[PDB]
């Protein structure tokens, strides 16, 4: 029964939790509810100016902050009140100012690689003490008694692992039910899950929030580590693997939910799996593209829950970008990319912390996370799995996306080969981008760069009326995207 099994681990327990220092303590609750920045510091600090400038801004309006940023800077107006160029450089440095202190999203952001330099110094050191002080304290397993009498329970939003399934996985017609295809999209390569931080899992099975529709049951290996915490808690060792056993519908109160059956398993069993896909997906696209053998193109980055989605979905991502462009840019722009040490980089943890990026960008205001990036310095597609593009149907439109920055870089490169500029950095395509650059998405209006991208994806969609609609309401870009295409080509 659900007492006697917390009565059981708590006092499995006991001697652990009475034997924590106050540090101790003080660090679990430190783990448990982030620190939020003061708003009173971050005012105090602001100029008159910038007081002037943050009083106007309308912060739903930028595209690179997330919900809760805009909440807290909207709380920040709201205090001092009582699009452009020079508008989004402020954001993006304010933008450091506005970080909770939070050891799990830390370890999950990094995918528990800490020496990353995306948040400032004295954070990122004081992110390691914590975190070697709290691996120290969990070094009781949960024994061979305990592991196969017991199920510990996670409730989780679907958004953690695939924003883009988790659109669509709550049946639009009825809130209670969930959508089948949707369901079946999400399970079809889910075999393997890896905890980067530390989960906090329930001893018996609580009902979820309203954003939770993923219910974990998971079985410990006796060889766990874990430290009970108070309410019926258990907060479990991070590093760990996890093979997902089954994954179906269940009903609770007139609510479905997607149950996920998962065993905990040494993290290095899953991480050699993720290699070998990694040299087996090179292997395959060496010889598909006629690179030399031991080209290392692509990277698996892989540390959170959803892991073997993003291995497999890669091999899918890969077969759509070369089913929809043509075979000769392919090869010539990805051997260019080949040539300077470039990588597809398919990864899970955010990406500013993907080397790739952030060697080239020592600056955290200049650091992006993004659905993708292209870093013209490392030659570089980055690719993270569990965020949705906002006009995007699905993942592959984002990689046809990122393969545009290195089309416009390669034909620019071809311009001029000792001094190797972006082709929309010239004079044709800046007047094109000011008369037509509005006429496509949203976010195509950006820049110049983002232009040639988004009209070279929607030129690329297997939604051949999308490539209509870009020859009919840009004709001029379509047109010159076509030509540095033959260009290229014919080179
Ligand atoms: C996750 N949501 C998104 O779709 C963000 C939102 C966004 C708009 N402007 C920004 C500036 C900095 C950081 C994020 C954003 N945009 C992207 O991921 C696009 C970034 C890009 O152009 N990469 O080459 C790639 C996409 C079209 C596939
Ligand atoms: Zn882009």
């Amino acid at each position: 029964s659900r007492y006697e099994k917390w009565e059981k681990i708590k006092q499995h327990y006991q001697h652990w939790s009475d034997s924590l220092s106050e540090e101790g303590r003080g660090l679990l609750k430190k783990l448990q509810i982030p620190i939020e920045p003061k708003k009173d510091d971050i005012i105090h600090s602001l100029s008159q100016e910038e007081k002037e400038l943050l009083k106007r801004i309308q912060i739903d309006s930028s595209d690179f902050l997330s919900t809760e940023e805009k909440e807290f800077l909207k709380k920040l107006q709201i205090d001092i009140r009582d699009l452009s160029e020079k508008e989004k450089e402020f954001l993006k440095k304010l933008k450091l100012d506005i970080q909770p202190y939070d050891i799990n999203q830390r370890l999950q952001d990094t995918g528990g690689l800490i020496d990353s330099p995306s948040i400032n110094l004295d954070v990122r050191k004081q992110y390691k003490r914590d975190i070697q002080n709290i691996d120290a304290l969990l070094h009781q397993s949960i024994g061979s008694t305990l592991y196969n009498k017991i199920y510990l329970y996670e409730n989780m939003n679907i958004n953690n692992l695939t924003a883009t399934l988790g659109a669509d996985l709550v049946d639009s017609t009825d809130n209670t039910k969930i959508n089948r295809g949707i369901f079946n999209e999400f399970k079809k390569n889910f075999k393997y899950s890896i905890s980067s931080n530390y989960m906090i899992v329930d001893i018996n099975e609580r009902p979820a929030l309203d954003n939770e529709r993923l219910k974990w049951r998971i079985q410990l290996s006796p060889d766990t580590r874990a430290g009970y915490l108070e309410n019926g808690k258990l907060i479990l060792q991070r590093n760990i693997g996890l093979e997902i056993k089954d994954v179906q519908i269940i009903k609770q109160s007139e609510k479905e939910y997607i149950r996920i059956d998962a065993k905990v398993v040494p993290k290095s069993k899953i991480d050699t799996k993720i290699q070998e896909a990694q040299l087996n997906i090179n292997q395959e696209w060496n010889k598909a593209l006629g690179l030399p053998k031991y080209t290392k193109l692509i990277t698996f980055n892989v540390h959170n829950r959803y892991a073997s989605n993003i291995v497999e979905s890669a091999y899918l991502i890969l077969n759509e970008w070369k089913n929809n462009i043509q075979s000769d840019l392919i090869k010539k722009v990805t051997n260019y990319l080949v040539d300077g040490n470039g990588r597809f980089v398919f990864t899970d943890i955010t990406l500013p912390n993907i080397a790739e990026q952030y060697t080239h960008q020592d600056e955290i205001y200049e650091q992006v996370h993004s659905k993708g990036l292209y870093v013209p310095e490392s030659r570089s597609i980055l690719l993270h799995g569990p965020s949705k593009g906002v006009e995007l149907r699905n993942d592959s439109e984002g990689f046809i996306h990122e393969f545009g920055h290195a089309v416009d870089d390669y034909a620019g490169y071809l311009l001029d080969k000792n001094q190797s500029d972006l082709v929309t950095n010239s004079k044709k395509f800046i007047d094109i981008f000011k008369e037509e650059g509005s006429n496509l998405t949203s976010y195509g209006r950006t820049n110049e760069a983002e232009f040639f991208a988004e009209a070279f994806r929607l030129m690329h969609s297997t939604d051949h009326a999308e490539r209509l609609k870009v020859q009919k309401n840009a004709p001029k870009t379509f047109q010159f995207i076509n030509d540095q295409i033959k260009f290229i080509i014919n080179s």
